[PDB]
């Protein structure tokens, strides 16, 4: 079973069930048209650097609203699980309420459609997608199970995109707000490389 | 012909002609063993993004070399344009002198065992691969042509797996060195847990 | 994907991460051999008629090691999951405490092995399996979501089986101890049919 | 040739000879639409636990029928083979009369279609169907040779089935009719949960 | 699966359980080596047409043995149906007691074996074989249902075969035991025809 | 090229040339449609056997004819050793003349069809079918080379069919025109089978 | 089923029954090592043509054996046949007495190798091949059925295939013993077209 | 490729360059509908034997066209060599002119379908085909190479073909214009057989 | 992937960008119907044998299109590196400015359509298609690695092809404009031969 | 049968009878190990560019011979097609005596093994290999029909390889023997392109 996720090329379709603001809805990724996506993925509740990636990204939400960007996260457990999780206290490594959606992918499909899952394992390595508003797939990032992501590399790469995508000058290595871009032409580009070293 | 780049596994070998310090030298993914590397691909030499990526590298070279950890760039050109490439003041949208090995990959080999080429344009994406000590792939970032990497993620990352591997502890989102860790069983978790709220 | 699970065949060996005595321990089926097991599968944990059934076995545990007869329940959750169920109390449809493991079928094999998988649920039916000491699969029992096993016709299937083990005469419609069985030959069959009715 | 009964399923349709009342008669499956069907197998006639599972299930009929739920059995041996056996006192291991339909399945077709077909014996195990009036597959029981199945069980089952189709909740456990039942959702289920405890 | 009966070709191998002599005793073709042997198929115990000719083979037995031959018949029968029909009195169409081993096919593998066997009613046609002392098979007979056998039809073919195996010589149209043989030759073959008109 | 000839199916078409009253015919197995028809097949010309059976047959073709039935013979050999063979005298071997068609199979495909085809030697075995007045064929009976068959049984065999077919009751092994009858039913049947045998 | 003749080629093998001078031999192609062969197939016994070209040749059978070729003819008809055929006076359209060989190939896989078999009429056409002492196929003469072939070309042949053999030089078209030769090379080939020719 | 070369099927059609009195036209098969052809291969221009063959038939075309048949000669030698040859004097092995076309297979098709050629030699045998006015073949004559062909006997089988294309009626062995033929039915051969011969 | 390249055949269609006079255009084989069109590959920008035959042809391009031809070479390389490669001084090797497009092959498809690519070396060889304006390729001439093109043969081949298209005559070894001509048939040709000699 | 013909792989073997010195001799590519070859194939003897070419290396041989280069001329004409064309005078368009062998390839093997056999016409196209002592394939120069290819280019071409075998230096478009070469290397580059051109 092969996966569908290629750059630059629409993102795998996905629908499934998640949590909500408390409760079951149903969700595709049809859903965020209009709006670039944040689509991540996450081993298993109730455990460990899963709860502080969660937490991390739902605190600075507004962040990515304030950007026309939403969040979603997802892992291979059950609405009910999500929804227990939700209901632990941070305390106990539960996630406490939360601005975020959290998917559930029990049947394994939607994990294997973005190359993340972990046949021998039974659930998703640290898999990141950051989807335009076109539906696009344009970046992928992912980490083996040790290592958390970054909400600030997150926010620089949607801007990025973002700028780009308006612009069509090009994003030079270690861009942010308010950086240097390149007019991506054999002489255009010298606006940039004669200007600074 | 797939990827054959998977986490947790061993990193595709390559092997191949490089430009090492304006000369060609044949370099194997094997000379880097018992050091971690930065394997990266960027799309074409002469263009737009990629020199500003090759040069926030190298110009940060210490960073990554003071941690144990090399730096390796490669595209599809040949080491004859590389080497033409470097020979070009920065001014012009050449690198100048550059102390990171320009890998050449003409036959594609090495791109399309990693995964990153793309076959309608006959050249990568922007790929980088974090491989440790071992020779084990760790983490995969993929993007889009306009958008470049940062050498900061790029450093985060590369010290995150450091840490895990030396003291088999977890990182949280957003890990920087000195940043809190947890222990990863449901029992040691609550440290961290009842320690941050 | 075939069911392996047939009657008068070894049961489908399966190994796995289980939760006994509130700790992550490994459990292989032939860790079994020797007793009778009661193996049984239930959809998902933070449900409704799941928490019942584990609840109702547990209850009456002595029962069975009385007679020689372990107890094994099974879903497709983590063992993260499972312990977070077993830690909330029962009056939240938690577990509470509890003497039988509880198997995690992350990868889905196990299931898909026994033939109680769900390809469009993504969990399990509700699946009872009784293996005898020899290894050998003896009975099979398979119920729609809805409506929960019971104990005392597991009860009286594992006891019939260990009496016709031992006898090598057969157990009537409705046997339980005590009650009248039959020699299975075509003239000894007649002490049992000539005698009652 | 493969088993096509599965739970939720429409049940594998079949048809052929029945002694009905002493006489041969054509059944089909759609015959019994409207009602709840308990169709079952057992290995050959003029053998053992054979007649006391049949009778017990002709002897308490009414349980069933006045319940909307029919009674049919069924084995590989002719219906000629079937009416000698009802034809024969029970003293002698026969049936004397019978109120429910034995099936005759020479072909063996009916056998392979519900998966309880032995290919080194040439007859069935004890399988049992439980089939809603809707026509769709319900629940599976199969036991091996040596031990009977229970009436009693059985009309719990249909019973159990019959109260979740009305009234939609789920049955625990053990349920018999005027036990406690779960309404299937979070929030809902703790009014059995903080009831039960 | 074909027919496995060639004539002048060993007789296909089988074995199986057959009443002999009111009991279960395993039979197999090579317990016949050194014995003709007539093995024929009948449609169904307690039908027809077929108590009557395993009765008329039976009456005239010794008519056989006393030429070194022996009779087996076979249906699909189970071992029980087969003693339950010879426990049956004649008078209602069963056989009483029988020197003729029955024998079962309930797997249908033999009567598919020869060739005999019919799909779309799941039992054989009235086949019939002649199987001399070396397993070679020398004759085949096969009625549609209604048709039943004849007795002294097959001991004219088991005398003539035993004849021309003895001989050096062929038996002409009718022979019976005591008529007019044929040289094989051409020169030989003169004696007969000169001398019969 | 597997055999086409099968009971109670319509018998496999054929059609060639046949030496009929001393002169070429072609000769069509419809052609015989509303009569029974004796079709059988043998050896070779000027052999042995193979004239006494022509004859035998040929001789008593009125026992046939007055009872709506035709005879045909057949053989691997051309129309033109059929005709040598018609004008070589009885004394000889030969058949002189002769009122039932000598059909001719050069190609082999009629003995092909009828499963009669001796591979290793080039021309058939003794096979003899009988085919009603519908064309259905309703008997098949096959002889080694050395054994001819019988005019007396298989006009006995055609008068059972013949028989069946217009009373539907059936026939006990031996029967002759005139014996007594079988109603196929297990009610029926106590008529023949009490007090009157 | 392919013919396996081919010029310069060893003659496909044969073996079968001949009626040799009125007695049946079994008869080997590799028999006729030493000398050379003209066989030759013919459509059918007791014809036309076919006759006549038998004793054309067995006739004249001298001329060949006085240059050390045998002769052999071949039909589909059995070695039977071939006797009566023999046993029946030339002016009855027989052959009489006769010194060449006439094989029988009922099998029809004789022809089949020599490529001569007609599929729709089941026998031969006329076929003639020209063995040498070494058993390689040297010439090919195919008719179809209406014309006869020729004593004295075959003779021509048989001798223009000998003469060559020895001096190893080439015969011109018509070439009758006596006559003018080429040698193979083109200096020694003026001697024949130049100032003689 | 196989051989289309099928007597009594139509001659394998065919086109090419040949030389026509000096000159390169397109030649046909079809272009000889209505007339007899002789169509020989001859193995190679320049050599030996196949001079005197293109020779004697070329000087004797009279006998030919005087009974309405038509020859042309073929080889895989292309038309510019065939030119070369005809210009070449018949002293050095040159043939001179000639009125029979020379048909050029440079391509090797044409001896492929007519089963001549020789795959380790690169050119065909002696291989001539006789094919009536109605374009069926009739007859086939292959030769190695060390042997020439006959006029005289080729010019017999054309009439042998055309006197039974008319008469209906078959020609004997050894066959010449003016002979006695024989009429194909078993009543009119005996007036060539008896009396006569 | 095989070479799609035939002589006389339409060449392989082609497309992709091209520097034309310092600019990315669009460049398609079929933009050249009507001309003549010398393609040519050339293995390496930035290497040695390279610049100097596109310097040779460049310089001399009026002699090519005063004789309705065009000039198109091309690599694997990059349009990027072929504008750098051209902005290079020729005392650096580079091309400095030039009249001939030069052609992108970044996929490799179009020089693996011709046939030109090395697999083990990423590059192309040295080939050159000469392609009337009819589109069909008329000459190919492939070189290895070490040795350059000629202009001046290039040339002669063009003017040669355009002759022979313009008139029905051919062009002998060493032809170039104002030599003697071949009349391509056997007479006309001996104007030429006489001639000479 | 595709091209074995590969540029820096070995020339594909062959061997075959070609005219040598007025006789027929075997000769083998690897006679020629050691020496350069010039192999070279064209259409057809007795035509019109093909003497020329034959003729103008023939004329030319000391040239080759005296830089240790032999040459050899190759059609799918048989030897006696080649004796009879070198037999015929220069005038008419013959070869008359020639110094390099004229080898045959009657079965296109050798033409088809270079990937120049014309399937459409039956003979090659105008192919030239040039194969140094090594026996490697250096050089491949392909002309439709109806230009003759250039005994001056051949030369260079053979000097060039001789050359940069001996020096190691590479050769520029249009190299002649006393030209400047290039050291291939990204330094020694700049020799030949500063003020040397
Ligand atoms: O350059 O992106
Ligand atoms: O009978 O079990
Ligand atoms: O008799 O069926
Ligand atoms: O003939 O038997
Ligand atoms: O020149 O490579
Ligand atoms: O011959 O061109």
């Amino acid at each position: 079973h092969l996966s569908k996720a290629k750059i630059s090329k629409p993102a795998p379709y996905w629908e499934g069930t998640a949590v909500i603001d408390g409760e079951f809805k149903e969700l595709k990724l049809t859903d965020y048209r209009g709006k670039y996506l944040v689509f991540f993925f996450y081993p298993l509740d109730f455990t460990f650097v899963c709860p502080t990636e969660i937490i991390a990204f739902g605190d600075r939400l507004e962040e990515f609203r304030s950007i026309n960007t939403e969040v979603v996260a997802c892992s291979v457990d059950s609405q009910f699980t999500h929804l227990a999780w939700i209901n632990t206290p941070r305390r106990q490594g539960g996630l406490g309420p939360i601005r975020i959606p959290l998917l559930s992918d029990l049947t394994h499909q939607i994990s294997k459609d973005y190359g993340v899952y972990l046949e021998d394992s039974g659930h998703t390595l640290r898999g990141l997608f950051i989807i335009d508003d076109k539906g696009i797939l344009r970046q992928i990032t992912l980490n083996d199970l040790p290592v958390g992501r970054s909400v600030d590399e997150t926010l620089r790469l949607v801007q990025a995109f973002q700028y780009t995508d308006k612009h069509g000058e090009v994003c030079p290595a270690g861009w942010k707000p308010g950086s240097e871009t390149i007019i991506p032409d054999p002489a255009g580009k010298l606006k940039y490389f004669d200007k600074l070293n």
